Formats: structure tokens, sequence, C-alpha cells
């Protein structure tokens, strides 16, 4: 008789559950931690706040943190990531979660509050999991006295990260957190590799379009825009690259990108005389990456060749103008998380109108909102990190120490090279590579221990 | 003038054609000159430089000197040099002793012909260095010249660690930036400039297919990276070794099979040992890794027959090539390309099939069987190390008080904001146009508009 | 449209808007088709054509069926592929008035049920005079079941390369009873369809079904023709390590050059049958086996049994037999993990452990990956090969070869391609569809390569 | 001993070229298969074979397996830069007639075919011709129509060669049967394609060592060198796109990733500066021709073209690119051999630091073979082997002995059998180690083959 979840459709539980069967065997360092850390339980006691998008890989996470000790209550952190059979199949299997796939906004607010609170009251959280901040910037903002008895947050993406840093700086973080983003098995594995592998797939899902021949516009080239851009151009995309960054811009150049700037000599002074509309009339797809805001504006989206597909990969959806095309231009759903926006107006549209655009997951990261986001072995490496970072925190027990005490450890950190090398190892293994070994000669040579760690944490790979 | 010693000072016309074509392929470093030709912050210097004797370096010469500064130089390896960008400083009246070909005697020579001028030491007080043998040389043979410096700057990783150990040790006596560590220095020259010369240097060498052909690169450090792409591209199969497993695993997401040269990746020493199966398959390696014996001499004798073997990292210890003088016979096709036959040591058979190719004799294949690096890519390592000489020499630590100099001792790179003022510069040079954020977009991101962008915690 | 209209069978006619959407999108996607739309919908050249059609019921398939219609044709469709409809399109076009039985899930049973659905109308065989196929299938139960409508029918338009080997061995036997266009072998076919489609959609239809990682996992990919080209590319740009069978030295050589690894999943390439003969190291290894072969078990039974624990198999050829699908359904337990997507559990036939980590991972049940896994090519792509089907079919259909007299009709029975000039023509159109700009040859230039300024531009031996 | 029957650079480079030309056998299987499976039957014994074609390594092992197989030679080179001086050196230090250096004149290329023509003063007992790009062809057929008479066969190398048969043979003037090397599979789609993917950033790196990643470049032409060209540059991170004429073509480079451009608006050429896409040129790094056409990039293009651009040819002829246009107008200063810079400046003189010139490689002729040294064995393996079997072929028919009736009807034009297309392919695959896969019977007749092979009609483009 377990009641206290909301899913689209328990039926779909058994569905999960062949998928999650699946994604144990791609995800050989979360379930090499299954596996070392049972039999000793450390998260036993453990009650963790999760916001994170629910999915196959996902549900993966949230197994291993229970297999070790832990309970959970788990929300999305986003209205279109959630995958409905991990949904369910995590539902079926007595745990919390609120999620479903096309949330409205209230919807979505309303999961976090299900997880915050438990039978009309604030549920006896210690750990704080999240992805983005929404979760984290809830408990600050308005349930304070939750956060007293908190020992940490584990925080995955590099937007979640920003939001802790500016509240470290302004002295209004209560709690210390882990920056999973910033282990190389996560930043460089999850946003570079995995929207390699996840852009291009929501893309041809949503649009089932050529990509062959025809020109992108991708603006930004961190990790993010780095992988996207490689997952175009290996499609046979013309990748034109935009980047405020001149060292990443540099990288573009290096890597055989071209790199312009949608405004004129790159000056954004909010005219339209300022748009390169030669440029933007030639772009068939504009991808953003950036994590900043309005960075594909009105002004470009007027601009664009028609019939251009318009989409973002970063973490929030005020990286386009949408609430400019909702004003003022007309929409028509294709099908779920595609749209026609028709610049001919806003009352109604032609069904033959030629000048619209496509717009993906109305702005929504689209990786996860057209398609199923990154695949589990490459999560694989993210979530092991989270697991880590959980025990890590929840060991330390920052909530019971003295307010003296508390004050030195106030901080946002990564976790150590030598368990990012860990992680590492187990990925490789997952390949069936096969890492060699230092002779003592050689580890003294270049003055490492044999087992690492390998390089010094000034390392960049 | 004759304080210089050339392979043929009349290639100078011919090196000063190639300087003034290299000039427009630098950006960054022919903004330098325009910028601070005026304020002239190198006047008084003095510098040593030793570093690779290439057309690229004589524009980083020719930098440092229209800045104010007197120099002289040598190359930092025996096959680097290329003959006419030597004529062409020398012939500029700069001291430069260098020549392709010198011998380990010679190379020491060369050295100590900069450290010394008319049989006594030079009034030095900045050195330029490329793998520490300079800095080396100063600290055993002339400490007392080391009082007279203000810093050094130190050019690729070997040489950087180096630094490090010393300083750990106690025994590094002026102070001295690390320029590899630069973003448009490692992660521009170290990879992308190994993209572009690696596979050059094997076609000039052997002029081999390499399409179709099996690769195996030892290391996937920024040098392997950029090997493994260069050979990737051409379409060999590459396989990849490491010990680091953070880089092999950017090797499997790459698309490339990691394996080792040694059963699930045990050196014990035996022939053993040696995964013999994998081997007998491989028709070329290549090592990058600055560590020693990473191609040793039970892999050299388990090759495939005819292999090419060659080596991109600082020092020509990666192959045991030491094993190969002492048991096999050397036949030599052409300058910096040997046959080694493995029947024996003592004579060959000219129609022998069991042979390997050895590249410029194990030293930095790239600049010993072509010309290293392109200059649009030498433009970032050489720009920042115009800022860092400038950087040291301003701030005189030869002449601060004992106290003050204990304070002032330590290894540095450079700031951000001038790491990305170099990427500008070379952006603008592909006619790349860079945008600006808006005031309120700077904000939602936490940075200035302009820059830093990143924190010094960004990898790129 | 048309009132009362119930000559059809589908999944779901309530996706049937959803369908015309896409049709409207793919339209801008099809220069060369909607540009023989516009050049030829007022000279009605199809004006009285009555069109039997079997291909893959996909929304590009839609907008192939309405530009036929466009130009005064009467049809009636079928899926060639019991799992490659897109049962919007077919909704779509049903509730246009457009007879067509197919949807996505057929029963081997249903799908010759659909054919003979086209082939007949209340109960009697349908006036037809034109066929255009996809692998042979209508084409061979006209032939064997309802000889004498061939009597009636001016042409076959047959579109893929398996179809048209079909067509030549009855040509050469003296089986084949009308004359047919090989429209596979055009080059914006052939070069474009074949090799560049499956570049697109192989990965698409792997992600769809399995949601894996491909980059720094082993392929092998079984063939190195247009489809082998195509896959082993479509693989190989997401960083699969990608290993290349063939039994053609050429196709094995440009495998090569083109930096694969060649192999066989046999000890030196001698099949005797034997588990003995199998590499089994080799297989031991794979991760993922595609088929592209268009023969006969190239993934056999020894094969599957020696292929590493959870790889996946599937088939990109245009029929099933390709992979011994029936051997594992014969001695392996079949667990769906969802449509089109079993795992196949080697531990035996009666039951399986739902943790069992013995199995394989089989999609669209060996059925063409594609378009059982995902939609098939891009309608870009299919621009070029359905712009050559309406020529095919204005050709064939102007010629009349039903009302010839018997000597006359000898003479014409053959197979043939479309001219070059027409090939030109659709490349053209697709090229401006990309925005390219084609350079005018000088009157100079022209008369110094042969050539006429307008072309053709190469000789009919050139293979680009 | 004796022998004075040659002219090359330096008779004393021919150990350095014997050592390369023991590499370059372990490179080539197909060809040193060809060596010790006839080597017995000797089907070249009273061959005498003239042969027009670059001097290089590779050429030095065709030439010495068609010894091998009991032929003579009397060989030139077909270009004035191909030539690699120790090849040559090698070759004439074993005795074999050879006429060619790097970096010959004009008159003396024509001197040295000529010298292959003739010996000791009269035309030689010559009965076959090997040729790539026609010259040689030209010449007896315009100087010496006796010596056709008793010639059995031309086999001739590259694509433009082919085209100028076949125009004599509509012509009716060609004199002798010819077989297209070029079109077999393992020459046109390995030599033409590969071969320019290997060699073309090769000699680019050699000229100038020009960083290419992330340079715009300008292809003209997507053939079969136009593809391998166009790969060579995006392979290095080049940004490319192509010009075509061919909409086939054409679209192949779109679905292949590049942008297809045109030099002129609309692609209409009508011969004024307006005409020009200026704004395109103005950002092109790198031009290269791949046509076998005639002003391809031509002389408002070269006006056009961005600051300090490279220029340079891999078509056969000099003629893709108009250098009669920059010697007439321009000022060349030599940086090294075969690369110029030509200044824009004027005719008379030029400013040292100039900024407006261009780079030219190899003065417009073919850049491979004119600034690396061309293709690599492994790749001319396969062209020299169908050279092999076609002089066998066209030597075995006995043309020249034929009656006049019977020389009418094999008086053509062919290409060799696709089966032996398939033998020199399987060594080459042998070669990088792979494994082909037998046919079982039933397989076999499945897809209606012999086991052996062929495996594909001839309509068949791969
Ligand atoms: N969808 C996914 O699966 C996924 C995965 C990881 C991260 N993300 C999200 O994607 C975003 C980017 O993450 P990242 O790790 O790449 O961060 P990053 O800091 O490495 O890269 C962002 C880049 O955008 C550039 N940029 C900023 N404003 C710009 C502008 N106006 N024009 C052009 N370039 C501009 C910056 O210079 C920077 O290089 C974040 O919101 C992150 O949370 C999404
Ligand atoms: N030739 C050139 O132009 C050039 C340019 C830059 C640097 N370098 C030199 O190349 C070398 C590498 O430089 P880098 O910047 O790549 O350093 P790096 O630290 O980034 O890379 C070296 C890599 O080698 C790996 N490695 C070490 N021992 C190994 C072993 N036994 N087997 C396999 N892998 C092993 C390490 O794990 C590391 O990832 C240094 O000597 C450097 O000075 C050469
Ligand atoms: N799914 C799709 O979208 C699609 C598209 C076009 C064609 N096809 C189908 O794909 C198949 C192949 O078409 P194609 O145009 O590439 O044909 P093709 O003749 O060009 O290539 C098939 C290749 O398979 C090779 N082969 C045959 N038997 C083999 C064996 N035992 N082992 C290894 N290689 C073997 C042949 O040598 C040949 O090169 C046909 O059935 C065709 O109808 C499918
Ligand atoms: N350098 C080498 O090693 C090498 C090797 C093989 C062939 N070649 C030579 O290269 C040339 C091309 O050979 P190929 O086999 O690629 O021939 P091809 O017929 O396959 O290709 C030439 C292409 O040029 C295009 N073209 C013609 N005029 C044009 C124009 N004005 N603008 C743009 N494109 C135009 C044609 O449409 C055609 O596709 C010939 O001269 C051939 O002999 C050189
Ligand atoms: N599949 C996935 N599951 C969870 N978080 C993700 N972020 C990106 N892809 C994801
Ligand atoms: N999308 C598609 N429609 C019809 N036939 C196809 N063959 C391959 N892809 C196809
Ligand atoms: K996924
Ligand atoms: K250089
Ligand atoms: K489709
Ligand atoms: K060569």
């Amino acid at each position: 008789g377990f009641t206290d979840y909301k899913v689209a459709d328990i039926t779909l539980a058994a569905w999960g559950r062949r998928e999650l069967i699946i994604a144990e065997s791609e995800m050989p360092a979360l379930m090499g931690l299954r596996r070392k850390y049972a039999g000793q339980q450390p998260l036993k006691g453990a009650k963790i706040l999760g916001c994170i998008h629910m999915t196959i890989q996902t549900g993966v996470l949230i197994e291993t943190l229970v297999a070790l000790g832990a309970e959970v209550r788990w929300s999305s952190c986003n209205i279109f990531s959630t995958q409905d059979q991990a949904a369910a199949a995590i539902a079926a299997a007595g745990i919390p979660v609120f999620a479903w796939k096309g949330e409205t906004e209230e919807e979505y607010e309303w999961c976090i509050e299900q997880t915050i609170l438990k039978d009309g009251q604030p549920w006896d959280a210690n750990m704080v999991l999240d992805d983005g901040g929404d979760l984290t910037e809830i408990l600050h903002k308005k349930y304070p006295q939750m956060l007293e008895r908190i020992h940490g947050i584990t925080e995955e993406t590099t937007t979640g990260v920003h939001r802790l840093l500016d509240m470290l700086k302004n002295g209004t973080l209560k709690v210390p957190a882990i920056n999973v983003n910033d282990s190389v098995t996560k930043s460089k594995n999850d946003n570079k590799y995995g929207c390699r592998h996840s852009l291009n797939d929501a893309i041809k899902r949503g649009t089932d379009h050529l990509l062959s021949g025809k020109q992108a516009l991708v603006i930004g080239y961190g990790d993010v825009g780095k992988g996207s851009s490689q997952s175009l151009r290996q499609e046979g995309m013309i990748v034109k690259v935009a980047e405020v960054d001149p060292i990443c811009a540099m990288q573009a150049c290096m890597d055989g990108f071209e790199v312009v700037s949608p405004y004129k000599n790159g000056i954004n002074d909010g005219t339209e005389a300022s748009i390169d509309a030669a440029l933007l009339g030639k772009i068939d797809l504009i991808v953003t990456t950036t994590g900043n805001v309005n960075v594909c504006d009105a002004n470009m989206l007027k601009a664009l060749k028609k019939r251009a597909v318009v989409c973002n990969i970063g973490h929030f959806d005020n990286e386009i103008d949408t609430a400019f095309m909702r004003k003022n231009w007309a929409w028509e759903e294709v099908k779920p998380q595609v749209h026609k926006i028709h610049r001919t107006g806003k009352d109604g549209f032609d069904a033959h109108n030629d000048d619209y655009l496509i717009l993906l997951a109305e702005g929504r990261l689209v990786n996860l909102g057209n398609a199923t986001g990154h695949p589990s072995r490459i999560m694989d490496g993210s979530f092991a990190n989270q697991v880590l970072a959980q025990i890590h925190l929840f060991e330390q027990k920052y909530a019971d120490l003295p307010a003296a005490e508390k004050a030195k450890r106030l901080s946002v950190e990564v976790l150590p090279k030598k368990l990012d090398e860990e992680v590492a190892l187990e990925m490789v293994k997952g390949f069936g590579g096969v890492v060699t070994q230092l002779t003592p000669k050689q580890a003294e040579y270049i003055g490492v221990s044999v087992e690492g760690p390998f390089k010094p944490d000034t390392y960049r790979y």
C-alpha cells in the first residue's frame, strides 16, 4: 500500500526495471561502489533530498544510495527530463519520487515540495543532492531550519556550482558543498562527451532532419559547447562557433571551426542593425551551450533563416528569448516538445506558412527533453562521484559540529584526485582498456607514486 | 661580427625570407613588438637563451631584441636547428651557436659559448630555457652567475618538472615562470603543435602511407593527445597506452582502444610479460611520455618487422636506443633515418627483412625529421615567453635584499588575463570574431566584461 | 477527406493531423520531389496511371505518394517491411482518401494481406497499370499469383539493391513480364540513399533502441558496399572502433584506405561450418555487429554463440535472413525490453533469469534496423531517391509497353537506368536545397574537356 | 660498366636511391607479387617499352618489375619537377636508360622524351608505350608515325591522358590500341583519391610549413582528385569550401559535409571582375585546383584572393591556374625551390616587406610531386600493378603483327577486366594484414557470383 509518490503511470514499472537492469551492466563504477560498500552501509542514517533528472541513469544512482543505507525523497530538476518508466520503477520499489515528463511550472515546484515535506511537515533530511540549485535555493529561502540539520550538498552541474559560489561569496550559504561537476570524470566526460552523444540524438528524434551539409551556429565552446560542436561536426554539419572567452575561441579555431559572432564586430548593443543578418540568414541550426542569459536573443531570432531549428542544451531555458516568441509569434505544436513558431504574427497561423522556426523542448535542455540525455556509461562517472561525495559529506557530519568548527568547514570543494582516478579506472575497464603500471624506476623518474595520483592538482587534461 | 657559429652563413638570405613570412603568421608576437617597441621594456636585459634554433625561435629572438634586450643563443636539441634560421640570426649581428646535426659534445660547447663571452662569463641577467639544460649547467657549473640573474622562463613540461624538483630540494637560486602551463602554450603548442608536426615528420622521413596501418601511441597527455589525432586523422588504427586512468578514459571516449605492451599492464622485466601478439601487429610506435624506457628492449624485440619507432617527448631515453646501439646493426637510409637490423650487431644483409626504422635516433621526431610546430602555433608559446621575460626583468630579483629574495623565490604562471590577451590575438589571426558580453550577461555569470572569463581552477 | 472512405487499414487514424504536420515539414526538405510537383502538375503526366506501390510507409513515402497523385495518378499502397511504417504517415495518407494498408508491427500474415489489399479492389483485381516496388515482394506476388494483371502493366520501378538483383535474375531466366527501371543505380539514389542514408540512420536507430554509448566500443560491420560504407561511417563518427568484413577485395581495399581494420569472423576467412573455424577471440571482443550485405547467413549461429556477452546484433540489409534469427528462436529465450528490442538469453530455450548476464540484444528482430528502431533515412536524402522514382514512373507510363504488339514488346523488355542528364538535374536541385552554388563552364572550358555546358559532365563509365 | 646511355642530376645519389627502392619494395606487395609470379614465365621478353612518367622511387620499382619480367625500357619523366634525383640515379646505375632530373626546363623536358625515342640518333625498336598524361603519345603520333606501326599498345596512367586518347579515337587518329589504367578501381579510387589525401597536405607543409587547422580553403573540383584533396585539408582542420560544375559531384561534397560555392556570382563566369565573388575570395587562405580543365583559377580570381593566400594545382597540367597572367603582371620572389611569392604590387621589382603577395607552389605544376614526393609506395602499388598487367596484356596481343582487318577490330581504348582489378586489390589488402572472407557455395549462389569472383557487375561504382 505504498502511496508516497506521484508518477505519470505506475504500470510502466516493469519496463523501467528491464531498462535499469540493462543500465547496471553499463555502469561499472557505480555498481562497483554498490558491491564495495554494501556490507559497510556508509549511508545508514542518511536522509537525502534529491533533485535531478528522473532518468534511468538517475534510477541506478538512487538505488545505489539506497543500497548503501540511505533513505531518499526524489524529484526531477527539469519539467521535460523525466523518463516516466524510470520514475515508475523507482516508485514501485517503495521510494518516494515526484516526477513526470511534461510538468507545468507549478507542478515542478509542487514536486520539490513533496520531497521537502513528509505528512505536511519538514522531513528529517540531513543530505542534499542537487542539479542546478533549485532545491538548494528553496531550502535556503524557505526552510532555513531544515538546513541546520543538513550535513552538505552535492551539486551536479556548472550552473548549480555558480549559484553555490555566489552564496558562499555573500555569506548566505548555510552548509558545505561538494562541486561534483569539476571532477574530470564528470566535467570532461559528462559535460563534453555526453553532449556529443545526445545532442544530435535529440535533434534527430525531434525533427528527423538531415544534418550533413547544413549550417550550424553553436553559441559557446566550454565543455558543453565543445561536445555539442563535435556532435554536429561528426554528422557533417558546417559548424560555426561563437564565444566571449578568447581562450575557448582559440580552441575552436585550432579544432577546425570558424569563430563568428551574431553581432557585427561582436558588439551586442541591442539594435537590430548590430545583427549580422547575412550570417544568421545562412544558419539552419542554432544551439546554445552557455549557462548565460539571452545568448540567442529576439533580434537573432528575427534574422534567422526560415525554418531553422533553435534549441538549448544549457541548464536553463532563458538562454533563448522564448518569452519574446510567446509574446509575438504563433506557436504550432508538431508533437510533444516540438513547436513551429510562425513569425507572421501572434493571432493564428497559416498551416502552410513557410516563415517559421522549429523550437525543441520549448527551449529547455534539449538532450533530455527530446531524447534520453546522456547514456548510462557516461553517467556512470558523474554518479559514481555523486555517491562518493554523499559519503564524504555525510561522514563529516557538519550539522553536528560546534559553531567554530562549522566556520572552518563551510566551503565548496571538489573530490580529491585519487578518487577521480579510481572512478576513471573503473570506466576504462568497462571499455576493456588495460592501464599500464609504472615500474618503481619510472615512478621515481617522473616523481609519482605507482598507485597515483599521477598529475598535480593544476593539471588540465 | 664573428661572435657566432652556424652551419653556413650564406643561408642567411633564405632564412630572412622565411622569417618575413613567419612574422605574418605570428600576430601575437608581432603585436608585442608593436605595442612595447616604444617602452623598450627589455632595455638592459641580457638574456641567455637555449631553445630549438628554428625560424619560429628567430622571430622570438628578434622580438626580444626589438624590445631592448641583448641575447646569446643556442639550440636545446642536436637535430632541431634550422640552419637557415641560425644563419639569418647570426647575419643580423646576434650571437648564436647552433646547427642541425650537432654531436653531444658540440651541443654542450654551444651552450657554453652563450654563457662565455671572450673567455669570461657574460654579464647575463635573464635566462630563457627549453628543457632545463641551460638552467642545469648554470646551477652546477656557473652558480655565481646566478647571483646576477633576475629570473628563468622555462618552455616545456620536462623543464618545468626539473624546476619544481629544484624548488622542492631548495636548490633553485632564482625565480622562474612556468610558461608551459599558460593555456595558450600547453593546450595550443603541446597538443595542436604535435597534431600538425608528427605525421609531417613521419612522411618526410619515410614517405610511408599511414592510412590503414596500426599505430601504438605511448602516453595520452597533451603531446599524446595531439600525436594520436595526427595519426588517426590520416586513417591509422591507433591504440593508446597510459598509466594515468583519467587520460586513458579520455582516450576511450575519443574513440581509441587502450592497451598495454605488457600482459595485464604489469611490466615485470621478463620477455614473458610482453604482449607479443599485440606488438607483432604494430606498424608504428610513438612515445609521448617524458618518462624513461616506455618503449623498452623487450618491446623492440617483439615489434612487427619493418615497424617505425619514434619519440616526440623531450628526451631520447623514452626508447631504449642504447640497447639497439649495443646489439643491432644500424644502416643509415638518409640523415635522421636509420634501419636497425635485428639480425645482429656486426654488419647486416642489405636485403634483410628483419629491421626497424628509427627516426631522428630517438630524438624529438617533429623537429628532427621536419620543422617542428608551425609559426602560428608557436606564436602562442613565444608571446607568453616575451611577457614572462618582461615580468621577471622588471621585478629585478637579483637586486633585492636577502630577506626580500626568500619570499620572491618561486615558480609561477602568468595571470589568466594575459593568457586571454594572447588568445585574442591568435583568434584574430584566424579572422575569428569574439563576442562581447553585455553588462547584464557579465553580471549573470559573475565575470567582468573584460575578463578573466574563467576561474583559475578551470581546465578548458 | 472523401465521404465514407473506408478503403484502407492503418493503426490509428487519429494520428493523421500529426502526420500531415510532418508531411508539410518534409515537403520543405524535399526540393527535387517538390520541384517535380511544381514543374509537372499542369501537364498531368500521370493522368490515367494506376500505381500499385509497395515501399516503407514513412513520412518520406507520403511525400512521394502525394507527388504521384498531384501529377494525376491513382495509387494503392502497402509497406515493404513489417516494422518500417510510421503510423502517423499511414494515417495522414488514409485521411487524404488514398488507399493504404500498413502499420508498424505487422505479422507476416498481415504483411501479405496488406499487399493483396492493394492488388484487389472490392474482391477483384484492380485495373492497375504501373508498379512501384522496394525489394521485389510486390513484383514477385504479381508474377506468381496474379500473372494476368501483368498483361495491363506498363512498367515496374524498383527502388533497392536486393530488388534489382531479383529483377535481373528474372530477366535472365525469361520470367520477367514487364519492363523495369533500376532506380537504385542512379547516382542520386545509390550514392546518396544507400550510403549517406545509413550514415544518418544507423546510429540513430541504435541510440533509440538501446541508448548505449557507442564511443570507445568495438563494432564489426559485415559488408562494405554502399550500405556498409555508410554504416561504418555512422559508427566511426561516434567514436566506435570499427572492424570491417568483406568478401570483395576491392571493397576491402577501400575499407583499409578509409582507416578500418579488415577482419573475418572465420579463421583465415574460411567457413567450414564448424565452431572451430570461428575466430572466438575476435568475436568475444565485439560489442556490436551490423550486417549490410544483402546476402544470407553472414552472422550465423556459430558467430552468435561466440559473441561477447551483451553485444548488440542488428541488420540494415533489406531482409532479416542476414542474421540466423531462426536459430535464436529455436534455442534461446527471448525477453522483450520494449517494441523491436529483445534480449536473447543464451542460457536456454525455456525460461530465463531476469538477471542473467549472458544475453544478446537484437534490434527489430533482425529486420532493417534504421526503419525498425528509428525512422529510416531523412527527407532530404530520400528526396533524391524519390525524385528518380517519379521520373521513372513518368517515363514507363508514357511508354505504354502494355499497348504494344507482341513483337515490339520483346524489343523493350529490359531493365534500364535513367539517363545521366536526369541524374544530374536531380542532383542540382538537391545542391540548391543546401544553398550550394554550382559553377557554369565557359564555352572554352566545356570545349577543353569535351562536354556541353549544360551537361552531361561525365561518361557513363564514371564511378564518382 | 661502360654505361653512358642516360642523363640524371647526380649519379652518386644511386646508393641512396637503392636503399629507398629496397624499402619501397616491402611497401609494394602487389607489384612485387607480380615479379615473383611472372619471373619464370618472362611474359615481357622482347618487349621494348618507351616510358614517360614521374621518375620517383615508386616508378623505379615499376621499371625494375618490367625489366625483371623480360622487358627493355627507355625512360623519361612526365613533369619537369616530379623526378626524385636519387631514384633516377639508382635506375641509371642499374644500366637502364633514364633521362630525368628535378627542375628541368621545358626544352630539357622535350629533349628527355626524345632521348627515349631515339637511340644513337635513330628510332629505337620500341614496341610498347607506357604514358602518364599523353605527352609521349602525342609526340609519337605527330612526329614518329613509322614507329607506331610496330608498337602493340599504349598503357595510359591518368585521367588527362585517357581523355586525349579518346579524342584521338573519336577523330580516327589513334594508331595503336590502349589500356586505360586510370579506370581500374585499384587505380582511380586508390591513387587519384587516397593518394592526394596523403600527399596534398604533405606538399603544402613542406613548401610553406603553414598551420592548416582553422584556416579557409577552396578546392576547385570534386572528382577523385578533388575528393582526396578536400579530405587532405579537412582532416587537418581546414574549413574547406568546394567548387564544381558537375551537380552530382557537388551533391557528394554537400553530403560529405562541405559548403559548395562558386568563385563567380551565381556561378556565372562572364569574364568581368564584377562577376567575381570578391567577399568570398577575400577570405580564402588556400586554393587548390583539381579539375584537369583550363583556367579554373583565373586572373580575376587571383586579383581578388586574400593577401598571402597559397595557390597550388594538383591536376596534371599547370594551365589550371593563369600563371601566365602572373608572369606578365607581377614580380616573382623565390623563397626556395618550387616556392615563389608573387607580388601583386607590380611587375618590376618588389618590396622585400610587401604584404600583398600570393604564395605559388611548384610554379603551378602538380604540387604533390613538385613540393613533396607524390603518392606513397603502398598506394602506387595498386596503380603500377595495373600498369604491369596492362603491359603484359597488350604485348601478348601483338597488335602490330595483326592483319589490317584484325587491327580494325582491336583498335580501342579498354580497361582491365574486373577479375584482375580484384586480384590487385587482394594483394593490397594482404599488405595491410587484412583478412577477406570466402563465400560459401550457397552464399555465392545466393548473390549470383563465382566464389573466386568477380563479385560485382561491371556497372558497379564502389
Ligand atoms: N544538457 C546537459 O546534459 C548538460 C550537461 C552539463 C552541463 N550543462 C549545462 O550547460 C551549461 C554550460 O556548462 P559548461 O560546463 O559547458 O560550462 P562552461 O563554463 O565550461 O562553458 C560555457 C561557455 O559559454 C561561454 N559563453 C558565455 N556567455 C556567452 C555568450 N554570450 N556568447 C558566447 N559564449 C558565451 C563561456 O565563455 C564559456 O566558455 C551550464 O548551464 C551547465 O549546467 C548541461
Ligand atoms: N616534441 C615537441 O614538440 C614537444 C612539445 C611539447 C612537449 N614535449 C615533451 O613531450 C613530453 C610530454 O609532454 P606533455 O605536455 O604531454 O606531458 P603530460 O604530463 O601532459 O603527458 C605525459 C603523459 O605520459 C603518461 N605516461 C607516463 N609514463 C607512461 C608510461 N610508462 N606508459 C604510458 N604512459 C605514460 C602520463 O600518464 C601522462 O599523461 C615532455 O617530455 C614534453 O617536454 C614535446
Ligand atoms: N536499410 C536501408 O535503408 C537500406 C538502404 C539501401 C539498401 N539496403 C539494402 O542493403 C543491402 C546492401 O545494399 P548495398 O547497396 O550496400 O549493396 P552492395 O552490393 O553495394 O554491398 C553489399 C556488400 O556485401 C558484401 N558481402 C556479401 N556477402 C558477404 C559476406 N558473406 N561477408 C561479407 N561481406 C559480404 C559484398 O561484397 C558487397 O560489397 C541490400 O539488401 C539493400 O537492398 C538497405
Ligand atoms: N597529382 C596527382 O597525383 C594526380 C593523380 C591523379 C590524377 N591527377 C590529375 O588530376 C586531374 C583530375 O583527375 P580526376 O581523376 O579527379 O578527374 P575527374 O574527372 O574525376 O574530376 C575532375 C572534376 O573537375 C570538375 N571540374 C571541371 N571543370 C571545373 C570547373 N571549371 N570548376 C570546378 N570544377 C570543375 C569536374 O566536374 C570533375 O568532377 C587530371 O588532370 C588527372 O590526370 C593528378
Ligand atoms: N541521463 C541523464 N540522467 C541524469 N542526469 C543527466 N544529465 C544529462 N543526462 C542525464
Ligand atoms: N525514410 C524512408 N522512407 C522510405 N524508404 C526508405 N528507405 C530508407 N529510409 C526510407
Ligand atoms: K540515457
Ligand atoms: K615550423
Ligand atoms: K525519416
Ligand atoms: K612518394
